[PDB]
Parts: structure tokens; C-alpha cells; sequence
């Protein structure tokens, strides 16, 4: 703390509000700049809930709380902490999307770094404009696939912002060690191109080699200022760029892709919980995806990794996996192009080629169904009814976000199958009570349950590169925290209310693995990995800003 | 003060060195940045004299002491206060001239504002670059007539730097409210033009109307930012611009010319004290200047103002005043040009036309003699010898600076006239003991006896303009402080060792005059003019930097 | 650079003087604050040498140039770079000793950090008061053994300040990445305790466990703020604490002791160059040391390392090593205590036990003689003349600092041995021209030829701990640059004039070593170690402070 006076109030990283003690007020030059009352964070919190309770819409509530992050960081996280479960729908999915598609409308103060293609050749100078000088985690996007909402361009910065928020409020990463980034090379969305409030460059997306040079220049500039092992979580890019950049950097930097690997870990964990109820013989496992993109391909590769670790060869495991997209079932020889990653899951066409998804469900007769198209309610009743007929305890997962692009709802799943299903969603749904009294409390298959804890571990361990096994491990660490009681409620995931510890427990496990596999470079190595982790978490409790004053002998 | 940490030590205005208390060091973030020992200004003062004692050259001493002002302001001034009389020939005349003509060689750090003709049109932006924001006094030079040293261009910035030191060291004006300025419009100095160390524009002097507009743009800029009554002391300009600018701005801005008006006040003062020993009849007062420029015409004018107050008509007064320049005696109808200001003292040629200055002395047979030609030892022994024969108690004033251009030395004056002369020099000279044992201690006719005290008065009173009678009053205030004892030693001026109180005393008389003549605008008017002035002087003693801590009931 | 205006000129790290470009002046808010002239660093340097050439005494020159570092860092090192060989005796030995002994008299501004025993419990807050936040190299002292000058207490800070200049002027390490530190736990020097100018705590040295706890708390505090692999070079401590702390830390931190290890590496390299002229049968090597302290024991262990690696067992190698201190020859069973470290060189006494050092020379008849007592001319003419006889080409090494404490002079060594000796001094000595016309050019065995390059490497490779072989290598890397023609002058070391490349070259060798031995953690590993190193050296040429301004398509 080298600053004194008003600046201390202007900076939300330090603004305490009326919680500034008199000692600090007088000693740092704030006396007379604050009301003669000294408050506790406890009161400050009470003020918030009292006010939030009166608000009506979620976008209005979202605007409010997010602004607190602009006024008082400590109280901001204190307020989340007070109840992350009831505030997640506002700050995360589904209302976060609504805010992104409104970003230019609700704009008040910016957040994160903004690098546009028109800045190429000077990406370093921009990075040098960032205030915090010890960043450890970056979350970057270009806004081409914001959830299932599509190309939102610069209005997409609300995603990294929202994600980094969860790093801290979930895994205790330090707010000032995070940096959300947005690369603006344009947007193809005709609509924002005509909008006057738009915050980005008014041009279509540039896909020439100039685009790639920029991300190259971006990655270099970042690591130069902050270090080669700076964590870089890629978020919401377009399918080609997602894998493209993943495979191209995963070996040179400490980077990963949330949509591909993050989602893989979560899904495998819910599926793992489910098996605990089904106990369906490996041999008889058939999985069918709705959509074959970033997320589908990712989960598929992790599902395989786990099936392999349980006998089955890599080849025989993939043959148990099918994918259906917007062009239809992925069978060998089809007209619609099949890419490198899809090949292992592209099989020889069956006897009857499914025209509709219900067809594929009826023909392939899968044990599990996973929605990852982000195209809406494609999990029709005829489908859930079919799955209800083919399998006694069918596995239905609808994970597209937000809730509008969700393949189906919790209500539909449990009622259309007579509560014989094992359900999970990407967005939030409340408990469902059947006409006959049975109550089913679904869980939420969101990578929010994974990236905060993984990131922590990777950071604390000074890891230089991330391998997919880490996510496999992570997934194991998560499901391993599920209790048969929570499970006996319809949950394939531990209560959201406990995502804070769950995340910590996750992070503890991952560091054990990282160190055990010689992937961690933090030295020396802690003897008790647990104490180690808990020791370093950030707290929302105010810190004294008083100068170290003492008398000498 | 609004900041903490190292900056506190980098800034001389606040730097205390080891004099920072422990409570200060701990409460301002300095613990560790200073040795574990706390000192007193007294000790630091001891560190200075011990060191200064070992030095051998005056320019070496100049560079050392001037360097303190850039390290610890308060200590710097405490060191002058310790013995102004011995340091004066180092910081002021004559060593200061040596320094100026060497400004480029000894450069270490700049001081003051630098406005060049190349910045015309953007002089205000320059004025806004100045750190201190409550300037009250300015001393400006363009470097055309640095003492009797001539045109030194930007090397002449040494003068405004020194002059403003005296403001503080002599009259207690605050250091941060002073601003030395230099107008660089080129230099005609052929040698400096070929000097790779010169600090100004490598071009000859611009005398076009562009020169005049620049000064106007400067006078407008200054007053806009700091105020219309900000004091501007013009210093060491060329003859022409000296008068031209004084006449043009004196009734529009709170401005004055030291070389014209300040020099006037000192000389009259010494001329008055003298009269006390001679008591020569007003009727027989004949004066003869060696030089008819800035200083000569300023004295001549003030002399006349008093002669008048004492009877004499303006016309008759002037008739008792002659002038002799580089061309000869100023007589009506001479080849060389005479100007608006000389006319009054340019009289009808005498029976014979003096070819040398000795002839002029022999012909005119003057009572007084005033050297202000800045041309060296023109008061030859034969002249001194002649003055002694013509008068019983002749008056010999050689006021040109620095020492090397003085018209004659004290030893020459006293010895060559058998100790009957009444002498005053512009630069410092020690006591003279004739072969007959008589010891004479001469005084220094220098406006440093004037400007610091008059400037303090105008400022405090919020004066908007300075009339000639203000100096008339300052001269009366100075001499009125001389005691017959010091008088008896041969000094026509209070000892230099008391310049600090003489100055204040002068400031009090003048602040009484201004008020009494409705020229002061400071409100309300102080009852006790003396208590009021001494109440607002700047002290060289360290002030406490501690925040105002205290407990609430 | 985050700040503009005055602050830019007040901080020596950024201050450029009149070299600030007009665009920089206009764009950073310095227009007007600097004279209208734009100077080149080459002009500024010209002013320095011209000013320096006038000065007479070395301590006067020391004050001048060390002052520049507090004015304009960039020019400071350029002035060094311009001729490190001639300014070395002024900035380093012997004139740095003279300055340290008078630190309190010449004090103007402080340097480095100051941790006193009175600050125990708050060393972290003191560390957090340091401006620069990316320190990589520290040099610490307590001032108990400043050279061969003794306990100088806080007046000892002049050593780490000077050591750290070499880091940059020799190896190109970044100035702002360096931090000198002084631990003040008191002083036993009676005189400084009654000196009002002293800069440290007025108390005798505290040697309780409170002393250790402080170093413990210093060590921890430093590594926490700046990182665990931060280089910590220990300098000039007391014999007991030197070794004690070395062995206590060398494996917990990235730390080394320059007096022990540093000097070892330099003495071996001069001794290795010598062997190339003597080619003496390893079997017939007999080494005798004057003194058995920090340095003496240091070279020994390395000498043995070299010997071992060329055959000889640990045992037989140390048998060839004899040490003679203030109590006499170290023989088994003597009164004066022998310590853990001296043992291996504490041999069974000879037939006649030497009383004088001349005896030990005449009894043992050594091939080499190494002066490291720091007690003055103990290498009397009789000893020099005794060596001259016993050996055809004796090796006489007087390494005590400063020059007054040197065991003998170059003039004595060559003259007293007929020029048949191989001499090396701790401090500088010029060439010696015998009566017979022969001219001998001695070399300087000082660890300055070592710590600058060895530190560079350790820093660039992100090394965690320092082994002794590092020095063995660095010692091998230095002598390997000696050219026969140079050897043919009498120099067992490469010219001083090229200390820059030498250091760089040593640095390259050492990093190749670290990488080759799994001690380097910088990743990835460079392909061309040489290009890698030359790549990252700090230059003295000014850098453009201009903001990145560019037009968008
Ligand atoms: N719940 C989570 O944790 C999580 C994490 C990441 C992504 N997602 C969601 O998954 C969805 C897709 O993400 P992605 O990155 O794989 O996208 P993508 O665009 O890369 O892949 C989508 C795939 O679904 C197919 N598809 C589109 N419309 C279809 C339709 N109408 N019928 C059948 N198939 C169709 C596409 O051809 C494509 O192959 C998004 O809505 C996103 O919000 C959820
Ligand atoms: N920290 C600050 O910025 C600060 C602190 C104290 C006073 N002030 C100023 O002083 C004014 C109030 O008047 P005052 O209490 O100074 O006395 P005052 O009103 O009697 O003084 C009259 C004028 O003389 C000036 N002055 C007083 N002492 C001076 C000195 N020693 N050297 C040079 N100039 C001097 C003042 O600035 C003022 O404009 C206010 O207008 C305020 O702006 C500013
Ligand atoms: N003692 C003080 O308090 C004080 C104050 C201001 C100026 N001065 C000194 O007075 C001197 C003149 O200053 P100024 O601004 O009036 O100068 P100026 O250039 O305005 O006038 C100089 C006059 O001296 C005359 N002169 C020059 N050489 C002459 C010579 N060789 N013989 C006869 N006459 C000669 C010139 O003709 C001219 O009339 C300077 O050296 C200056 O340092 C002293
Ligand atoms: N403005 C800044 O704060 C800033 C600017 C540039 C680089 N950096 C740092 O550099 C690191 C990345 O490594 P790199 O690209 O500098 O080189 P590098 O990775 O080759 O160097 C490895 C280590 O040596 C250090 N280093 C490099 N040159 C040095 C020198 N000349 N003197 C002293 N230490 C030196 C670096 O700090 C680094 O920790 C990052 O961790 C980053 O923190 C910081
Ligand atoms: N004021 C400061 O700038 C400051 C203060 C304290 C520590 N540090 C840094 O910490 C390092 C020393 O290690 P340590 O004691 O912090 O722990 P550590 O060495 O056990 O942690 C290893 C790495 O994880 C990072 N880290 C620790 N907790 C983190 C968190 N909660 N969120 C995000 N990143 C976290 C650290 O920066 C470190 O690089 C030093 O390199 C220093 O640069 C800086
Ligand atoms: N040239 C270099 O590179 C370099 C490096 C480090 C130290 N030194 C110098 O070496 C000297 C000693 O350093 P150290 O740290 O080894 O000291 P130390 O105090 O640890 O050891 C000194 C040894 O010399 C002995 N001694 C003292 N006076 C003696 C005397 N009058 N006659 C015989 N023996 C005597 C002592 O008993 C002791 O064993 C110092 O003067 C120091 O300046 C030079
Ligand atoms: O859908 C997305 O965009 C995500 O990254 C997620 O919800 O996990
Ligand atoms: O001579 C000068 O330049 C002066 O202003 C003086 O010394 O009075
Ligand atoms: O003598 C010393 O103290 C040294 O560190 C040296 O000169 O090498
Ligand atoms: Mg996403
Ligand atoms: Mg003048
Ligand atoms: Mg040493």
C-alpha cells in the first residue's frame, strides 16, 4: 500500500467504505472524507441483501452486484460468499448471457483488457497498460461462440469477466492475479454491426493469417510480462480455432481450453456418479451425442480414457460412441464433412440411417444421451419417452447454455420418464415433484465445478503444461465427493452450496497428482498437500491497512 | 503533503535526510530507506561546514552548496542562515558570474522555467508544466546583460536562480512560491555559438517584433495561471528592452526592474548616509556618472526625486547631474546619440570638452563620482587623486559587477585619498588599513539590500503595481538603519551580517507606505504592521510531517 | 514508465538530462523544465571526463561519480563503461575502503536497504518499503570485516553498493534488479561509537541468538517478496558467521559467500595460469598461506579440488597445504584452537616449529606463498628473498585489501626476486621496470573477475542452489581466456580493460555447466548458450520513453 488519500477510496481493490477504522482514516488521510460512522462488513452485507431483495429482474440484480466489484472488491466477494448458490444464476448462467447480448446497453465501466486486430504489432504496449503487475491467471475469448448464443463479438467480454469472478469466489484465487481478455478482430453478426452501442470494431471477422499472427503476438506478449507458466484458459472461440490453438499451444504454454477439456471433466464425473446407481456392464455401454463439436468431442475422448482405464481397448471404446449433428448421424462415407477429431467416432453406417434424432435413438438404442448442440429443445418428449422405453434407467444430459438452448428441462425429463431417469443440465433448474409426490433434485453439469479448482492447483504447483489426464483426475476428484444421500435425491453432483470446498478438495487432489507425476515445479514440495492449499486461499475479510509502527528499545 | 515513500526523499522540498523521525519513517513508508540513525539539522549543518572547510576553490564551493538546494531545501537555507556574509561572495557576486559563464561546463540539474522563441504560441503549455502551483514571485532574464559580463544567453539562468535564493535567505519569502525564468531568443555571443556545451538555441538574437510578442505571451501566460498581481522582477536585460518593457508593463502588471529601480534605491541610501558626514550644501551638489545606462539613469532619477523633496526644482536637480559614457560627456549637440531618458541630464557643453574621464573630473569638479559602466577599472589613480584634491571628503562609488569590472578597489580609494574618501563597491571588499594604521571598513552598494525586502512587502500587501516612490521609501528605510558607530568605520550601509533583519525591517516600512497610500489590497489591514510581517516569514527549521492522529471521546 | 513531468527527472532511473528528445519533452510534460538544448549521451560523457580531469584527490572523484548514479543511472554506467580500468581504483579497491571509513562524513543521499536489530519482528515491512519490485540479486553485509579494515559497522554499506555496481558494469545485470543490504546489529569499533556522524545503532554488536533470528527473518522476508531463487551474495561478515551462515543456507536458498568461494575461484585461476609457465610436478607442490581465515580456507578447498581432479587423493592434496595465522603455524597439538575447517590443513608439526613467518618459509620451503591476513606487509624482503632462493620461479600472492594491508608490493616482489617471480595482488599496482630495463605487468587477483559473471549465469538459468564446482568451473573459465602474450607480460589474468567480455564469457561457460548438470531451471533450454546470454545484457544507451502512438486502418 503505497497510496494515501482519496485514491484509496477510488480503487475498489482498496476501498473499504465506512469499514475504514478511525486509526486508518486518520493515518492514511481519509478523515472527513467518510461519514463519522464506522461500520462492519457484517452491516455492509446486511445493506446489500436488504436492497437486493427489493429488486425485481435478474438483469437489474446482475447490474447491481457486478457494480460492487467496481466499488468494493472485498465486499463484492463477501456478498457472493454469503450465498453463491442463489447468486450464480444471476452472475453466471443463464442471466450472464442475457447481459452479454446487452453489454453495450448496460455499460458503465469497462473490465479486462481489449486487444483488437488493429493493434497488431503493438500488443505488448497494450499489455503494459494493465495496472496489476503479477497476473497468474488469464481467461481469453474472441466472442465467436458465447455459450449457445453465437457470435457476440466484444459484447462477449462478460464471459471471461464472469469466469474469473468464479476463480476467486470458488477456489480463492487472488482477484488481482486474474486478467480477463478479449481479442476483437471483428464480428460477422449483422445485428451488432448495425448497433450504435456496440463496443467493438465495426467490421466482419478477419480470418486471414493476420488473425493467427495476432494470437501468436498476444501469447508472446503475455508471457513476456508475466511469465512462461501464466495460466491461460481459452474460452468460447469458434470450433476450428478452439482445437487449432489448443493443439498449437498446449505444449508451449500453460494453456487449456475450458469448453473442450473443462466440460469433459464435469460430464465424466456425472456419468461416473450415475454408474453408481446403474452399474451397467461396460460391454453394454452405448453413448449418443446431440452435436459433435468442441464439447462433444472433448467429453467423448475423456469417456474413452476412463473406459480404457477399466479394461476395454481404445478402439473398442470409441466404437461404443456415436455422434449426431446438424447434418445427421456421423457414419463413414456421408456427404457432410468429417474432421480429424471426429474420425474415431465416425462409424460404418447402420442398417437404417436415422433422419431425425428420435430415429437415431430408436435405431442405435443408446444407454446415454448427451445434449451439446446448443440448438434448443431437441430432446423432444418422443425422445425422452423413447429413452424411457429402451432403458429402464436412462441417462439424459442436456448441457447447452443458457436455459433457452437447453435440449429439454428437468420437469420434462423426470415426468416424461416416470422418474426413472438420471438427469443433469448445463443451466439451473429447481427440484421437480411428480404427480405422485416423488421429488427429484437434479444436479448441474457445468465446468464451473472444475476450472476453479484445477486452475488453483496448476497455479500453486508452478506447472508448465497441462495434460488431459489432469482433467481425468479432476473429474475423479469431484465425483469422489458425492454422498449417497445427495445421490439418493437425483444429484450426480455435490450441492452447489458447497462448491467452495469442493473446489478446494478438487485442487488438493490435482496438486497431489501433479507432484506425483513430476509435473509440479513449486519447490520445495509440501509434505501435507492439504494444509498447503488451504494456507494460500484468498479471504474476503478486510485486511488492516495500518502502517507498521513500533517503539525501539 | 499528499505522498509517501521514496518520493518524499527524491523531492528536496520535502527531503529531510536522516533528520526524519522514527515515527515519520514508519508512518510514511521510509523505514529501511534511511540508516538506523536519526540526526538533527544541527548535525547536518555540522557535516556541511566541516566539508566546505576542506574545499579549495570558490566555484568548487558554489557547485557544492548550490547542489544542496537540489537535495534538501530546508538544510540548504539553514546553511546560508548560518553565515550569509561569507557565503554571499560564493552564491552571489562575484562567484556567481564565474558560474554563469561556465553554466554549460558545470551542468548537473536544471532549475527554473525555460521559454524559447521556438515555443512561441505554446508558452502557456510551458507555464503549466511547472510543478508548484501557487507561485507569487518571478525573476526573469533573457541573458543579454549578465552583470558587466554581457550576453551569455541561457548560461545567464544562474542569475535568476541566485536572485531568488536571496528572496528566501534574506526576506523569508517561501521557496515554492518563487520561479526563476529564462527567455531564450538566441545569443549574439560568437564563442557560445561554437560551444558544444551551450544550453540554449544555436542562433543569433531575434530582435524582430516576434521577440516582443513572445514576452507579451509570457506575461499573459504567467498571470493567467497564477494571478494578475504576481510579482515579476525583470533582471539583466539589454539597455533598450530594459526601459521599453518596464514602461510598457509597469502599469499593467505588478512588475519592476531591479537593475534600474533596485540599484536606484541602494545608491541613494548610501548617498544619504554619506551626507550625514559631509552635510554638503544642497546648492553645491554636483554628481558625475561613469556610464549612462540602465543603472546610471535609474539612480539619477531617484537622486532627483529626493533633491526635489528637499527643495530644488526638478529642472535644477537634473542640472546638478552629469553623465559620461563610452562616447564621452553627454552634452547637447554631440555626434553620438542621446535618448528619451538621457535628455534631462544631457546638458550644454562646458567651456572645454573632456576627452578622458579624468578631464571630465577636472573640468566639472564633481563632489560625487559613480562608476556603473561595467567596463573595468576606469576610476584610475589619477582620477582618485584628482577627486581627493578637488574635495576634502570626496565620494567614490564603483558599483559595477563583478569585481573584475569594478571601477576601482577599496584599497585604491582609501589609500589614494588618504582615507578621506567615502566609498562603496558593487562587489565585496575587505577592510583596509593604511600604512598609518587607520582601518577603514567599506560597505557594499548592492540592490540585494533592496529587492528582497521590497518584494516581501508588495507580496504580503497584495499590491498590483509598483511606483518609483516605493523605492524612494525603501532607500530611506535602509539608510535609516545605519548607526553612527558602523558609520564611523566607513560603512554607509548596515553590516551584511544583518541583511536578514534589515530586509524584514525594510519590508515593514514599505508595507506601511503601501497601505498608507492605498496601494495595498490585502484585507483586512493589519493593526500592527510589524507583528504582521514577522508573523509570515518562512523558517529554515524542519516541520513535522506526521498525520493528525488522535482519539475520539 | 507510469509517470510524467518532474518525477521523470527526479528519479535517476529515468532522468536523461538534456538528452530527453523534444518529442519526449512535449509528450511527457517536461517542456520548459529543461534548457532549449538537446544533448547526446556522448556530449554528456564529454563533460564528465573534462570535469573529472580537473579533480585532484581520489575520494573527491569517488564522491563525484558515485553521485551521478543518484542523478542519471544510464550516464553513470556509460561513464564507467568508457574506462572501467581507470575508474576501478576509485569505485572499488582501494578508494572504496577509504570512503567506507568516512561514510558519515561524505554522506549526501542513502543507498540500499537498512535492517537493524531494533527492527526484528518487522523486517518484512522494511523489505516492502523497497521501490523496485522485481529484485533478482542482493549483496548483504553486517560490516564486521570490511576488507582488511575491520568492523566499520553501518559505514560498511559502501561495500554492497560498490559490489552491485560491478554486477552491472561488468556482467550487464539490471540495476533495478539489484538490492544492496546492511544488517545493523551494532558495532564494537570504539571510535565509531563516539563518532556523532556514525549512521548505525550506537551499541556494541549483539551476538545472542537474537542476531541469528534476524538473519533468519531477513532471509525469509526477502525470498517471500522477491522469490526463492533470488541470489543472495553474502559479503564481509565475521569469520564464525561467514561459514556458519554459508553452510546453514547454501541448500535452502540460492546463496553464496563471496569472500570464501569467490576468492577461491580467482586464486585458482591465477595459480593455473602460473602452472603454465612453471609446469611443476604435481607431486612437488607445496603451498603456504599467511592467515587461515575465510579466504585462506576457501582457496585451499578449491586448490585441493583441482589437485584431486588431476590425480591426487583428497588426503594427499591437503597434505601439500600448510597455513600460518596470528598464533603461528597450524600444527597438530598446538595451543591456539583449530576449527572444523582448518583441521584438514592442520598437520603434524615439523622438526623445528617456525616462530616468524620467514621461518615457516625457510623450514617448509613452499613453492607458493599466498597472503590473506589483511595485516600489512608481512611478506618482508627477507621472505621475498628467501622464496627467491628456495625456488627458481617462486609464486608470491599478496591478496589483502586495501593496498595498505597488502602483504607486499609489485615493485618489491619483482625487484627483490630479480623478476623470477609470478606475482598477483588483491589491489592495483602499475607495471614495474627493473634497473635492467625489463618491464613486468602484474595481474589483479580479485573476485571482481568472478562474482559478476557467475551471478549473471545463476540468475539467467533460474538456478536454485550453488555448489562449489560452479566456482571450480568459473575459475577454469577465467584462466582459459588468458593469452600467452599476456602471460608473457607477467599477468596471470586477462587485461582489466576487457573485464566486460571476460565476465560475459565466464557467464556463458557457467550456464552451459549448470544446464549440463541439471542445476538450471530456466525453460526451455537455449540451443546456443552464447547468443542466449549476450541477448539479455543491460545496455547503457538511453531508451525511448515515447508512448506507442499509431494510426488505425
Ligand atoms: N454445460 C457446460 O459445462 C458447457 C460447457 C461448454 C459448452 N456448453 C454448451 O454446448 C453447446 C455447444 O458447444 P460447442 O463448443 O461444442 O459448440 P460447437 O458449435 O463447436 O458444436 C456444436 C455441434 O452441434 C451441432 N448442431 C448444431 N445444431 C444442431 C441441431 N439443431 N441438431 C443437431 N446438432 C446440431 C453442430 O453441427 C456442431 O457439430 C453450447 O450451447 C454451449 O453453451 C456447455
Ligand atoms: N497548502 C497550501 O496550499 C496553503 C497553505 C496555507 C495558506 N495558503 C494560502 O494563503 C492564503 C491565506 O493567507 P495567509 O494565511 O497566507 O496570509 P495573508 O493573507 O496575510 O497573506 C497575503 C498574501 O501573501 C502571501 N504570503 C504569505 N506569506 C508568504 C511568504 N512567507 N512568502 C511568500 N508569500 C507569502 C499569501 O499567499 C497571500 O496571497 C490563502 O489564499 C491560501 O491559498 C495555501
Ligand atoms: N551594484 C549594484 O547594485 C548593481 C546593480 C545593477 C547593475 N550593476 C552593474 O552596473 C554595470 C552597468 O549596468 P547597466 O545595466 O546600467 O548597463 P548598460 O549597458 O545599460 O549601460 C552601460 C553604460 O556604461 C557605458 N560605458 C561602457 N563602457 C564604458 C567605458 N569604457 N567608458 C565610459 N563609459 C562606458 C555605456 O556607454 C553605457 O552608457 C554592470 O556591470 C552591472 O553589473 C550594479
Ligand atoms: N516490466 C516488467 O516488469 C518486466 C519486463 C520484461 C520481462 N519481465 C520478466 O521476465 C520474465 C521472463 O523472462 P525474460 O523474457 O526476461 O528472460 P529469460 O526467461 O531468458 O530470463 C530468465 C530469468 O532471468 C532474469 N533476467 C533476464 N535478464 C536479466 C538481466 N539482464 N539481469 C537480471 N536478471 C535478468 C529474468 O527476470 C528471468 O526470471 C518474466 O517472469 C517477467 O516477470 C518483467
Ligand atoms: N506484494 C507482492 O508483490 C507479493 C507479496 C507476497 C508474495 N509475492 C510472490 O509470491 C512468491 C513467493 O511464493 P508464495 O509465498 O506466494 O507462495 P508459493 O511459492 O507457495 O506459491 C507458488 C506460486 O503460486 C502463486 N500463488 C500463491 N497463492 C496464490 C493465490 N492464492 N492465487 C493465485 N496465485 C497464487 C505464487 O505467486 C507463486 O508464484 C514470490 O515469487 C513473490 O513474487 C508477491
Ligand atoms: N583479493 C580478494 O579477492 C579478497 C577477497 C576476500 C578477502 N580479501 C582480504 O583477505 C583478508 C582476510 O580476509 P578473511 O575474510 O580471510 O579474514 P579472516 O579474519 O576470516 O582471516 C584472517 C586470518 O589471518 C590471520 N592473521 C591476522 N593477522 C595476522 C598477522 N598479523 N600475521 C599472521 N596472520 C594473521 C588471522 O589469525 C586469521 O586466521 C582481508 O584483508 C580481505 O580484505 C581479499
Ligand atoms: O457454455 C459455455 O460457454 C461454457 O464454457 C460452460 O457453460 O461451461
Ligand atoms: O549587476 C547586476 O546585474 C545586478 O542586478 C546587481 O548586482 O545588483
Ligand atoms: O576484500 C574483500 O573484502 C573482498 O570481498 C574482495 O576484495 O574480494
Ligand atoms: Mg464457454
Ligand atoms: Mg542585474
Ligand atoms: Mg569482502
Amino acid at each position: 500500500i503505497k497510496e494515501k488519500g482519496k485514491p484509496l477510496m477510488l480503487n475498489p481493490r482498496t476501498n473499504k467504505g465506512m469499514a475504514f477504522t478511525l486509526q486508518e482514516r486518520q493515518m492514511l488521510g481519509l478523515q472527513g472524507l467518510l461519514p463519522p460512522k464506522i461500520e462492519t462488513q457484517d452491516i455492509q452485507a446486511l445493506r446489500f441483501h436488504r436492497n437486493l431483495k427489493k429488486m425485481t429482474s435478474p438483469l437489474e440484480k446482475y447490474i447491481y452486484i457486478m457494480g460492487i466489484q467496481e466499488r468494493n472488491e472485498k465486499l463484492f466477494y463477501r456478498i457472493l460468499q454469503d450465498d453463491i448458490e442463489s447468486l450464480m444464476p444471476i452472475v453466471y448462467t443463464p442471466t450472464v448471457g442475457l447481459a452479454c447480448s446487452q453489454y453495450g446497453h448496460i455499460f458503465r465501466r469497462p473490465k479486462g483488457l481489449f486487444i483488437s486486430i488493429s493493434d497488431r504489432g503493438h500488443v505488448r504496449s497494450i499489455v503494459d497498460n494493465w495496472p496489476e503487475n503479477h497476473v497468474k491467471a488469464v481467461v481469453v475469448t474472441d466472442g465467436e461462440r458465447i455459450l449457445g448464443l453465437g457470435d457476440l463479438g466484444v459484447y462477449g467480454m462478460g464471459i471471461p469477466v464472469g469466469k474469473l469472478c468464479l476463480y476467486t469466489a470458488c477456489a480463492g484465487i487472488r482477484p488481482d492475479r486474474c486478467l480477463p481478455v478479449c481479442i476483437d478482430v471483428g464480428t460477422d453478426n449483422i445485428a451488432l454491426l448495425k448497433d450504435p452501442f456496440y463496443m467493438g470494431l465495426y467490421q466482419k471477422r478477419d480470418r486471414t493469417q493476420q488473425y493467427d499472427d495476432l494470437i501468436d503476438e498476444f501469447m508472446k506478449a503475455i508471457t513476456d510480462r508475466y511469465g512462461r507458466n501464466t495460466l491461460i484458459q481459452f474460452e468460447d472461440f469458434g470450433n476450428h480455432n478452439a482445437f487449432r490453438f489448443l493443439r498449437k499451444y498446449r505444449e508451449k504454454y500453460c494453456t487449456f481450453n475450458d469448453d473442450i477439456q473443462g466440460t469433459a471433466a464435469v460430464a465424466l464425473a456425472g456419468l461416473l456418479a450415475a454408474q453408481k446407481v446403474i452399474s451397467k456392464p461396460i460391454s453394454e455401454h452405448k453413448i449418443l451425442f446431440l452435436g459433435a463439436g468442441e464439447a462433444a468431442l472433448g467429453i467423448a475422448n475423456l469417456i474413452v480414457m476412463s473406459m480404457v482405464e477399466n479394461g476395454l481397448s481404445e478402439q473398442e471404446a470409441q466404437k461404443k460412441i456415436w455422434m449426431f449433428d446438424k447434418y445427421g448421424l456421423l457414419v463413414k462415407g456421408r456427404k457432410a464433412k468429417i474432421d480429424s477429431y471426429q474420425e474415431p467416432f465416425t462409424h460404418s453406417a447402420p442398417e437404417s440411417i436415422p433422419d431425425t434424432f428420435e430415429d437415431a435413438v430408436n435405431i442405435l438404442k443408446p444407454s446415454t444421451i448427451i445434449g451439446v448442440a446448443g440448438a434448443g429443445r431437441l430432446f423432444t418428449p418422443d425422445v425422452i419417452r423413447a429413452m424411457a422405453s429402451i432403458n429402464e434407467r436412462p441417462v439424459i444430459f442436456a448441457l447447452s447454455n443458457p436455459t433457452a438452448q437447453a435440449e429439454c428441462t428437468a420437469e420434462e425429463a423426470y415426468t416424461l420418464t416416470e422418474g426413472r431417469c438420471l438427469f443433469a443440465s448445463g443451466s439451473p433448474f429447481g427440484p421437480v415433484k411428480l404427480t405422485d409426490g416423488r421429488v427429484f433434485t437434479p444436479g448441474q453439469g457445468n465446468n464451473v465445478y472444475i476450472f476453479p479448482g484445477v486452475a488453483l492447483a496448476v497455479i500453486l504447483c508452478n506447472t508448465r503444461h497441462i495434460s488431459d489426464s489432469v482433467f481425468l483426475e479432476a473429474a475423479k476428484a469431484l465425483t469422489s465427493q458425492l454422498t449417497d444421500e445427495e445421490l439418493a435425491q437425483g444429484r450426480l453432483y455435490p450441492p452447489l452450496a458447497n462448491i467452495q470446498e469442493v473446489s478446494i478438495n478438487i485442487a488438493i487432489k490435482v496438486t497431489e497428482y501433479l507432484y506425483a507425476n513430476k509435473m509440479a515445479f513449486r519447490y520445495p514440495e509440501p509434505e501435507d498437500k492439504a494444509k498447503y492449499v488451504k494456507e494460500r486461499t484468498w479471504r474476503s475479510e478486510y485486511d488492516s491497512l495500518l502502517p507498521d509502527v513500533y517503539e525501539w528499545p
